[PDB]
């Protein structure tokens, strides 16, 4: 409902969201927006674990708006049982599969409001696999008639597409018992570990659904979703996969799991994937991690 | 409250460790067989900060003090289970601050009994400093009739919120916090550390010091949690000494913030020198980074 200001760094945006947990980023969920000729498809942004639409997209969303897209973002996976779930603005703690249902409702609203046939979708971290749930289980895709898919492009950053070894926690990654973390961390934390039930089910039979064009971006220095290459997808029949290492061609971009959202290079990569025939400017600028290394 | 963790050299790995073992002791600490030597006859008691514990706070300071020849002791205090943050593992000192003095009294008595010593020296990080001052003022850490028999001889602090904080790291967002809505979320300790809070008012009423105590009060120019940083400094009352130290004086490359610099070699030297004035302690000057970029 309220609109917060444009941001350039993740933790300031998070702090703002902790006092305004339902805020929208600039340029987002204007339900009067009409797709243009250059950009027929609305863009749906899907946040990550313990995050919201504001702290995830307070830079990406304004940039996509200035580029001429209609931009939309939901908040999802909200629950109040886990400890972290009780903190303001930490969403997407609920077990992940039903996220696809929430996304479906939202996407229907967006299509309904814009008269477009399809949307494009960007997902951060859990967002990505939440989006894939929608693709696989909740009608994002149409197995019998791929051309009718409601999602045309899935773009993701840091997505835990095949779970994470949590390499950044060092020796502590293995001490995490999948059974004791839900009450504290929330079930989604457990759903993103290696070979979780949800990920075995999500990946059973393949990474892709036909018709969808996937752009899967990872950062070398991501230490939340690890090894970082596990984010990459393998194309199945009738699908396209472009896996991008954020650093190939720009080693001075040191984005991590969080700072990648405020990297001008990542925004460029996203805009490129959204407008492949458009000569998009993909910068190569420095960007730092959140922590000092 | 007796598993011993490894020495650490960075704060966040220590905090992570503690989250899986929230009663861990830093090395060299709470050996109740330890007898103070003649060169260092006072035990050292370490008092942690808000949302912290003895491990993440002193997993560097304690091993270093132990190798310098002190008997080292540390407690966890201010544990409550009503606030949301208070429910997370190893985030202690969320309870309202004043009564922490009482816990410290208990602990100090067990230390004196265990070692035959007349006094202790004490070190406090952030809330630990004013919690320590609570003990000094309201729970018998000082003796008005006979200051010579104060149970505490030295109080050394770092980043202590001795006169409350403006939270300048939050910029204009700090003015947006409502002191009545944060207790349930962050713990009453957070509200007690705000400027002119009831607790700080009663604690500082009538002066910063008690007779017979030597105060070494350290702040860092880059501390942006206990702000303005100079507010930590104390004014000497009657029968008291205050040595107000800015960590960056004589070493502008030490860029420690509120958390790092618990892991600064310079800070550790400063504390060792305050403990051993006549001992020609080496105080290095070395580069140390903030926790964030
Ligand atoms: C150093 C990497 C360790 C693994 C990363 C784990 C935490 C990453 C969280 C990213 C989202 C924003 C953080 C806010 C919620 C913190 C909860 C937590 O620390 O588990
Ligand atoms: C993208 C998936 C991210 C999952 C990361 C979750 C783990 C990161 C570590 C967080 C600190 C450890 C949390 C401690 C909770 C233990 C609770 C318990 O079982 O008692
Ligand atoms: C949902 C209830 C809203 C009321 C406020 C909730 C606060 C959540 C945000 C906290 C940001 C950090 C505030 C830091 C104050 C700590 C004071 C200190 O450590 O000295
Ligand atoms: C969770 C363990 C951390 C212990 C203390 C945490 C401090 C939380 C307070 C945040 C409000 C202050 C604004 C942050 C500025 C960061 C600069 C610094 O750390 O010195
Ligand atoms: C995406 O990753 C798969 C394997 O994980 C690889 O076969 C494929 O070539 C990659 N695609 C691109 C465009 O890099
Ligand atoms: C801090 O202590 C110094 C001595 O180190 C003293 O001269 C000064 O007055 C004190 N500062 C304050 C604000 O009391
Ligand atoms: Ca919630
Ligand atoms: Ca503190």
């Amino acid at each position: 409902d309220p609109v917060g200001p444009e941001q350039i760094s993740f933790l300031p945006a998070k702090l703002y969201s902790s006092l305004a947990p339902t805020a929208l980023p600039p340029g987002t969920n204007d339900w009067t927006c009409q797709p243009s000729a250059a950009h027929p498809r609305p863009v749906v942004l899907v946040h990550g674990t313990w995050a919201n639409r504001y702290d995830s997209f307070a830079m990406i969303a304004p940039h996509l708006k200035r580029a001429g897209y209609c931009v939309y973002a939901l908040n999802y996976g909200d629950e109040n049982v886990s400890v972290l779930g009780q903190l303001p603005g930490l969403y997407a703690t609920q077990t992940i599969k039903p996220a696809g249902g929430e996304i479906s409702s939202f996407v229907d609203q967006v299509l309904d409001s814009t008269g477009a046939d399809q949307v494009d979708m960007f997902g951060w971290s859990q967002g990505g696999i939440a989006a894939r749930s929608y693709l696989k289980f909740y009608g994002g895709t149409n197995a019998a008639n791929p051309a009718a898919n409601k999602v045309k492009n899935l773009i993701t950053f840091g997505a835990t597409n095949h779970g994470t070894t949590l390499s950044g926690l060092g020796a502590l990654a293995g001490q995490l018992a999948p059974a004791t973390i839900p009450p504290v961390l929330g079930p989604a934390a457990a759903d993103q570990l290696i070979d979780s039930p949800f990920l075995t089910e999500l990946n059973a039979g393949g990474d892709t659904q036909p018709g969808v064009t996937y752009t899967i971006i990872g950062s070398r220095y991501d230490e939340v979703s690890t090894p970082y290459q596990r984010t990459f997808l393998t194309a199945g029949p009738g699908a396209t996969v472009n896996n991008i290492t954020l650093q190939n061609g720009c080693e001075i971009d040191l984005s991590d799991h969080l700072s990648g959202l405020y990297s001008y290079r990542l925004v460029g990569l996203v805009k490129k994937a959204l407008d492949p025939t458009g000569n998009v400017y993909v910068p190569c600028l420095p960007n730092a991690p959140v922590l000092e290394h």
